[PDB]
């Protein structure tokens, strides 16, 4: 015959699907009678179509009655293929898919705007605020009296050495300074040091720089005393050279 | 009768597809005419198909004549399922979309070389090159001389404290040196000092350490020293012992 | 006619199929007679319906025996349109294609615990272990001490610089002294230090402050001296105000 308008017929339970091997149409309309039966492409109420092509190759297709998809296979030289079950929009939408072209740093969402670093090195050139402590091997100050406190130090004493001079401890303030003077037999002579005493003059002395002559009397005196003079006695009863140191601050 | 070579008719406009629920094949030859009508799955001309299987089933396929898709649906007791659409190559290919397997890091394009770091703390080990200057709380030199220059700090002096000593002032190069002498009566002893001056002596004194006759002389002298001697005259008439002390550079 | 139980008939090799343009089906029952032909949708045996709707529009749909695919296409005014091919479940599974919903930081797998970072700036603060070194710009220790060491730096002198005072160098322990006495003519006088020395005097001197008689003998002596006092002999014939110094440590 042919192809007819009305069905061939209505598929009731347990009917194996790989029987149906005559050309036409025939409907399930019982999803548990699809349960009950064997090789239905999914378990649902269908349309089925045959078409046997020949004895080697049986073609069917099966249209779901709620669109779940809609199925086909073939039986060729007594084996059938499985069934192939189409992809349709109530399955998914690629829209919902991220494309090979979205896939790169800046498209990914939810980078986080710092990152956690590894093992690096830095130059000294990129500390760039605060101040290194004692504890770390700092001065703990940006300033150079204040790196010295935090470490204990004094700053240089500074002087001129020479034949005249003077020296200056800069820790306290305090000057000692140095010259000769001649001086006449039994009298006085003015000294001017070789700095001023900024403050005071603290003391002095003087000493015969001569082979005088040691059956008379040869002293020394060191008395008033301003920051920039003094007076140097001579007690030798001869001309003489006289050295002497004074300090003060 | 039955599915015939010819199809059943040409659908007009206006046709809804609901009401195609008599087996057999009609075509849409004209896209408009599908505008104007119900129902159909694209507005497109196509080939429809109605396969009333039952009076609680009608299937239905649409096959459009330009390929956008091909569709199929079924009415089920009185009301009509969606068209399900079919997937097809003109659509989309799997290809171009991103497998769950190559969606990790090292696939992942664009990545930066280098990334914005988070807080972080570093051991000092970690500065490997630069000098830390004052402004940070270093000392801005990599060697002892260039670091006091910049904190203004000076060297220590050294000395050796001993009965009869020395002390140096290393910042300036100053000695001081004392030492004790027993001079004959009315007459010269040479000393030596406990370290030689480098460059030359600048100046001495010499003090009397006895108990000496306060009805006689008693003067004191320190002249003509050297780098390493000088000469202590004692004008008491006994011998006796001299302290001394002596500076230079 | 109409559409038959039986097929139309068998394609042998060389077929065009766009020469098939009549109503029926037919069978391909050979891959070889698809390839030796032409306008195959696949290179496969299989099942080609031909839907003659009108002169204008001939469908035709072909299944691939092996169930590689399905195919359809159409001949709209003397033009066939593409065959377009089904996607199906042999095809590929949506689930393995990564949904835009699953591209994000946090899901993205093999990311790495930390990042090689990029040119930043530290705060000092953030150097929380380890003692930078001189070769740095640094002290070196933790310790005052340990850090003039590294810079070879010395402590501060202390002192009281009053009229009668003292001055210490603390590097080396060396304290000079200084003060006044009235002194009987002829005769001793005691003196007590400013402060105490620690440990001995070394030495002192000491000098006449007044314009003294140059006829007659004015010695000095320093003598006897022990931590904290020590003994000024005054050689002038008149009670005099003698100053003098002391050194120790
Ligand atoms: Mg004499
Ligand atoms: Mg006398
Ligand atoms: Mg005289
Ligand atoms: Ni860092």
């Amino acid at each position: 015959g042919s192809f007819t308008k009305e069905a061939d017929g209505e598929l009731p339970g347990g009917v194996n699907l790989d029987s149906m091997v005559t050309s036409g149409w025939w409907s399930q309309s019982f999803t548990a009678q699809a349960a009950s039966g064997a090789n239905y492409p999914i378990v649902r109420a269908g349309l089925l179509h045959v078409y046997a092509a020949s004895s080697n190759f049986i073609y069917q297709t099966y249209q779901a009655y709620d669109g779940e998809s809609f199925y086909f296979r073939c039986r060729h030289s007594n084996t059938w293929f499985p069934w192939r079950r189409m992809w349709h929009g109530g399955d998914f939408n690629p829209s919902d898919y991220l494309l090979k072209s979205g896939f790169y740093w800046n498209a990914l969402p939810g980078k986080p705007a710092t990152f956690p670093p590894s093992a690096h090195n830095h130059d000294v050139g990129q500390l760039t605020s605060g101040i290194l402590p004692l504890a770390r091997g700092g001065v703990g100050s940006n300033t150079a009296a204040g790196a010295r406190s935090t470490i204990g130090a004094g700053v240089p004493a500074t002087a001129s050495l020479g034949a005249s001079g003077w020296w200056r401890d800069n820790d306290t303030g305090l000057i000692r300074q140095w010259g000769q003077v001649t001086c006449p037999a039994d009298a006085d002579a003015s000294i001017t040091f070789p700095i001023p005493f900024p403050t005071l003059c603290l003391g002095g002395y003087a000493n015969q720089t001569s082979a005088f002559h040691p059956g008379t009397d040869a002293s020394t005196g060191f008395r008033g005393a301003t920051t920039t003079t003094a007076v140097i006695r001579n007690g030798y009863f001869a001309q003489a050279v006289l050295s002497w140191e004074a300090f003060g601050r």
